[PDB]
């Protein structure tokens, strides 16, 4: 159980941080570019939780139907990205996506030597990861609405799942 | 386990994309605020190792001899490193980067657990680990690694007789 320590961790060490003025950053990067953060459910913080915890090593998105546009502005500095979502090749939609980069320390985990072992180990901490930090959330519900978790999980193999998707999905049913 | 996997991490999705890149945006500091950024092996990232784990729960340093001056600026990701002048008996004795290797948060937290999740002593040992472990990563990336210096100490829970600022100028006064 060390999916306890990290997600309080990644809560009381940065989204306790952001999530507060995110609507601040949110209101100057609209004023900045001309509204492009929009659409319902868009001004809000996408977490991205890859249950399989593929964090790519940059932590950033790299899919060919997210494309990177900008940056919310700024006492410490933030790096939340906004991306535009293609959807047959046209873009559908708008947001500030970033992966929950904790889960990268669970697939390191699992690549130890021996010792450090088991894919389902790993995934059974990322869940328990997700449903501490939803535990964590449910009680700073003003802070709660300033971001979403995407929760799935990515096959290895086949073309089935998509990540584009699976944001658009998630957006168009805010309910 | 858990400190090699968060060391890994550490590395690959922190130090090895902002320490090729610190010189230049240390000479962009420099050339903003004037050589405020100053002193032989000043120009490095000081990553502050409490094996204690008593990294602040707001990530900052927060020391009354520690004072934060400015940002670094920007080389895509925004990247956060702080200067700070240090005090010694009230006067300004130094400028540097300093930050905490934040991991070390998570080993605290996994200390505080239910009751499972328990030991200052597997701690400890597990911040020694990341520690040891960090430090055989940065030994193969050694152009790299010039651009940083692990500060490893224990503060203690009590007393007065540990100082941080002490600490960071006797590892800037002692680098050979
Ligand atoms: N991904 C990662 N980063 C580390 C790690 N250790 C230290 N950092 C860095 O600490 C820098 C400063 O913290 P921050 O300004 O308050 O702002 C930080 C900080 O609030 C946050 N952060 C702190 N601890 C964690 C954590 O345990 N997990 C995650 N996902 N984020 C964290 O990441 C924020 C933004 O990142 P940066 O601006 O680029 O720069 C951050 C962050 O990248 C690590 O093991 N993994």
């Amino acid at each position: 159980n060390v999916a306890h320590g990290l997600a309080w961790s990644y809560y009381i060490g940065y989204l306790r941080l952001i999530l507060p003025g995110l609507q601040a950053r949110i209101r100057m990067f609209n004023q900045l570019h001309n509204n492009m953060l929009s659409g319902a459910g868009s001004r809000r913080l996408y977490i991205l939780f890859p249950l399989d915890c593929g964090v790519p090593d940059n932590l950033s998105v790299v899919d060919p139907n997210i494309r990177f546009r900008d940056m919310l502005p700024q006492n410490r500095v933030y790096s939340n990205s906004v991306y535009e979502i293609l959807e047959n090749g046209q873009p559908a939609g708008v947001c500030i996506l970033e992966y929950a980069t904790p889960l990268q320390t669970l697939f390191a985990m699992s690549q130890d030597a021996k010792a450090g072992f088991s894919r389902e180990d790993r995934l059974e901490q990322a869940k328990l990861f997700c449903r501490t930090l939803e535990e964590i959330l449910e009680d700073v519900p003003e802070s709660r609405n300033n971001c979403r978790l995407i929760v799935y999980q990515e096959p290895t193999d086949g073309n089935s799942f998509s990540l584009s998707q699976e944001v658009l999905r998630h957006i168009r049913q805010e309910e």
